[PDB]
């Protein structure tokens, strides 16, 4: 899952390690509600913000989109690895049971918080697609999956630094 063939992105934010992975995973989950909005998602239910005890989270949202021109994103987030010396993995599990094939797959979405020189923060994000059932569009689903988490993942990066730009 976390290999080249499935890397996102690898970038930069000006921010300390704590900073930026509290910002998006903490107690004020205005800013993860905020990239959401950034991304074109609506219907957005609200995100817990018990994440750092609990060490999961579930929330949802509607993303608009062969297929319908839009579905329900069932979201399950879990706290893999936290440690501020050394680096911070979330798990986001992404369930589409309105979709075509949408009950044999889920999408797992990787980000690695690492870091960077002179105190800021390297964000690592991988993308893949688990599949539990056989499929006959299966290229088409991972592709189409893939470039939408390219794309919102570098919405999330630039609004991101908008939030730190104080």
């Amino acid at each position: 899952a976390m290999d080249n063939d499935h890397l996102v992105i690898e970038a930069n934010i000006n921010a300390p390690l704590g900073k930026v992975v509290n910002l998006l995973y903490g107690e004020d989950v205005s800013y993860y509600e905020r990239i959401l909005k950034a991304q074109k998602n609506f219907e957005i239910s609200p995100i817990p913000n018990n994440f750092l005890t609990k060490k999961i989270r579930d929330y949802a949202y509607t993303k608009p989109l062969i297929g319908p021109s839009k579905t329900k994103c069932l979201i399950t987030d879990t706290l893999e690895h936290y440690d501020l010396e050394d680096y911070v993995k979330v798990l986001s599990i992404t369930k589409n049971p309105d979709v075509p094939s949408g009950n044999i797959f889920s999408v797992k979405t990787v980000f690695l918080f690492s870091w960077d020189k002179n105190n800021s923060t390297k964000l690592t994000v991988y993308n893949s697609v688990d599949w539990t059932g056989k499929s006959w569009i299966k290229s088409m689903i991972e592709k189409g999956t893939f470039d939408g988490v390219a794309d919102t993942t570098k919405i999330m990066i630039s609004e991101i630094k908008k939030i730190l730009s104080d």
